[PDB]
RNA sequence: GGCCAGGUAGCUCAGUUGGUAGAGCACUGGACUGAAAAUCCAGGUGUCGGCGGUUCGAUUCCGCCCCUGGCCAC
């Protein structure tokens, strides 16, 4: 319906960025982003009027944002930098040749996929290319950005991008951006789960280094990365119903050796979850001596006492041990499941006292 | 859109090793009164956001959502 309205404004308006990419990767998504020559604001105010909606208007933008059923959908109007522009202007002030591409919706050329730089091409030899190469000095945040991607799209940085993101890095213009967006671009990137890739862009290109004060690379991490992935992959197999989010797990795994200043700093700048700060506040302490009780665990019960307690992020770093795993892994699919008939249970009730009972049942059961 | 709080009676507010809930003023009834108020005895003062899951048992553990306020990414 938007090139029909577009068609009656005597407009032009087009599928844009990320989107397109996704699209061409086969990939749906429910956010669209759109480009319109001439006014943005009054097509999506209209597209939100015929089919009855709410909608979203940022007239100091330029953008609005209307919401059709799981659609949601942002019109932007175009503009050559960050007289009307043209769409070509807006494509080339973006980051990567992939990025760069659209699709038009106009009725009359509706499908055709609208590539000046190349884009499609570098899609499909899995290659992320920058547009100029002051790109990276305009906004250094896409040095982590393009890492990224190449950690999901599992594409190579071109000799051109390449050589000029370690320039960029070399001159240190990682510290000159904001923190903010640097940060919110590692919170993207914990959330993917080629994310362990990115972590080896990461290493490779120093850039950590960089953003994080007083944090360098060594082998017993990068060991304890792997370890923690095979962990992953058998607890999201097996226990897939009980996963959690596994990218923080690694982000305390790079942390573990920092001081406890800096890793409570950089958390707080991470806005990371509570029960990422208490993993982080118990790995930094009670993880040693924990572990040092779980040697000596002889009965199940007591190793359910250490274990229930505790959630299940803890556990799985308690499976980087190699002593411990098999004994996490019996308390998992084993040991916590069990339960009681009727009768049985009328007569142990015959307060607390009804918990420490059953607790004593349970150690009964087990041993 | 991300995160941090906050959600407790009509209103204003505390509460951790899960184990049988609280304050200050409104609420009902009776004693009291010509009526009313005060006051006394008392006692509602509540599925402690909503829906699932774990647990013998969840205000608490978790997950998904509702509401309000604040930091932002926009
Ligand atoms: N710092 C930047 N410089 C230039 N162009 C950018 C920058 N950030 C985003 N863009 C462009 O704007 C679009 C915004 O899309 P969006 O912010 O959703 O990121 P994305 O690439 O779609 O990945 P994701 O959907 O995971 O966020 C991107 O497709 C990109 O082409």
């Amino acid at each position: 319906m938007v090139g029909q309205i577009a068609k009656e404004m005597g407009l032009r308006a087009y599928i844009v960025g990320g989107v397109v990419r996704d699209i061409l990767l086969g990939k749906e998504v429910w956010d669209v982003d759109f480009v319109v020559e001439g006014n943005a604001i009054e097509l999506a105010k209209e597209l939100a009027r015929r089919h009855g909606v709410n909608v979203h208007p940022f007239p100091e933008f330029g953008t609005a944002h209307l919401k059709i059923g799981k659609l949601k959908l942002e019109f932007a109007t175009a503009r050559r930098e960050t007289e009307p522009a043209s769409l070509k202007e807006d494509l080339i002030r973006r980051d990567f040749t992939i990025n760069a591409m659209a699709i038009s919706v106009n009725l009359e050329d509706y499908g055709t996929l609208i590539d000046y730089f190349g884009g499609l091409r570098d899609l499909k030899d899995k290659v992320i290319r920058v547009l100029h190469p002051v790109s990276f000095i305009e906004d250094p945040v896409r040095i982590l950005r393009a890492l990224r991607f190449a950690g999901r799209l599992n594409f190579k940085l071109s000799r051109s991008t390449e050589k000029l993101l370690k320039q960029a890095v070399n001159l240190g213009l990682l510290k000159e951006a904001p923190r903010g967006r640097l940060i919110n671009e590692i919170k993207l990137a914990l959330r993917e789960d080629r994310f362990l890739e990115i972590l080896e862009l990461y290493r490779k290109y120093r850039v950590l280094e960089e953003i994080i004060e007083g944090f360098q690379w060594n082998e017993k991490v990068l060991q304890k990365l792997y370890a923690l992935r095979k962990v992953v992959d058998w607890h999201a197999l097996e226990f897939s119903e009980e996963r959690i989010d596994y990218g923080w797990l690694y982000l305390l795994i790079l942390i573990s050796n920092l001081d406890y200043e800096r890793g409570k700093h950089f958390l707080e700048e991470m806005s990371a979850p509570s029960w990422v700060r208490e993993t982080y506040k118990f790995m930094k302490f009670k993880l040693g001596s924990l572990k040092e009780e779980l040697k000596k665990a002889k009965e199940n019960y007591e190793v359910y006492r250490l274990l229930k307690p505790l959630h299940t992020s803890v556990l799985l770093l308690l499976m980087l041990e190699e002593e411990l795993k098999e004994k996490i892994k019996l308390y998992l699919e084993k040991l916590r499941k069990v339960k009681l008939p009727k009768e049985k249970i009328e007569e142990l009730k015959k307060g607390k006292e009804l918990g420490e009972r059953i607790e004593e049942l349970k150690r009964e059961i087990m041993n």
